């Protein structure tokens, strides 16, 4: 808290809940993404180190939309980006504006610009973008926007809007044109999916080999690594409902490995979040719109 004045309840909240700071944890933890995990290096984390070479014609973005179903870990992608341009992150969600936090979110929209603006290089992560761009609404969502010309009004400033979006069949001519570049984060690959599986077994007891890893990638065709996250939750439900009333008095390291058939059967409790129809019309937007 320091060189400026706003409430100084509006600062705390920042420094609290907003403001992030992660060294050195590189891609840890999010799977696959090639594509992308390429790209952000190219378009931002360079960028970032080595400002004086990515001037001129070679300058970044000052805006990048991420954009694909949900649970595809967007919002980690953004911090890792974040963690790797050394950089001060800024996590926010335009629902914890546009409701949470209304009336005080304008004087916000504004103060965050400034603390970023002031930590620089920093990454400043907006999710659910599409609403604020789409009523104290309008009062928020106008501030927004003036916040967000001035960042490209300030030439040599390392500072980036990372924008995130699940429905971006939703931003229209003027919003899309706030950014230049555009991607799209899809759904795991089938060795994601698993390589998220392992991930989420590492403290429970359980006997998955190579080749039920197999199986699994087999029946997890359209989850989403958050899909994945409930499929591992639900099949580890199997050990806990074979015991009944011991359940009290039982040792937890008696309790039965995980199995393969916990997930077989796990998998038709927990369904895909994402209909078919939608990937297409995620597909047709970034062929149209995306950086491919
Ligand atoms: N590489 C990955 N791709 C997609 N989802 C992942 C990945 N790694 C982990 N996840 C799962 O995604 C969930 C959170 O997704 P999130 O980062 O909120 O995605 P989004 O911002 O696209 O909604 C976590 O519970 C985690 O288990």
């Amino acid at each position: 808290p320091t060189l400026k004045h706003f409430d100084e309840n509006i600062i705390s909240l920042i420094e609290s809940e907003i403001m992030s700071v992660n060294n050195e944890i590189g891609w840890a933890d999010v799977a696959g993404l090639e594509g992308a995990k390429k790209a952000l290096r190219e378009i931002v984390v360079l960028p970032f180190k080595r400002p004086d070479v990515f001037t001129g014609i070679r300058a970044p973005p000052k805006g990048v939309l991420l954009f694909g179903p949900p649970g595809t870990g967007k919002t980690m992608i953004g911090r890792c980006v974040a963690s790797q341009c050394k950089a001060t992150f800024f996590n926010i969600s335009a629902s914890s504006l546009t409701s949470k936090w209304v009336g005080e979110g304008e004087k916000l929209v504004r103060a965050l610009f400034s603390v970023a603006r002031l930590k620089l290089p920093s990454v400043i992560f907006i999710d659910e973008i599409d609403s604020l761009l789409s009523e104290s609404s309008r009062r928020i969502k106008t501030e927004f926007l003036v916040q967000l010309d001035g960042v490209n009004t300030a030439p040599d400033e390392r500072l980036l809007v990372l924008g995130a979006t699940n429905r971006p069949q939703e931003l229209d001519e003027a919003a899309r044109r706030r950014f230049q570049k555009r991607l799209y984060i899809a759904l795991p690959e089938p060795e994601s999916r698993t390589q998220i599986v392992q991930n989420l077994l590492v403290g429970t007891r359980h006997d998955i080999t190579n080749h039920n890893l197999e199986r699994i990638r087999e029946l997890t065709d359209g989850y989403s690594g958050a899909d994945m996250r409930q499929l591992c939750t639900e099949a580890a439900m199997g050990p806990i409902r074979d015991i009944g009333d011991d359940i009290e008095t039982i040792d937890k390291d008696d309790i039965r490995a995980v199995t393969v058939m916990d997930f077989a059967e796990a998998a038709r409790v927990v369904r895909p979040t994402v209909d078919d129809s939608q990937l297409d019309a995620y597909a047709a937007w970034d062929k149209k719109f995306g950086c491919l």
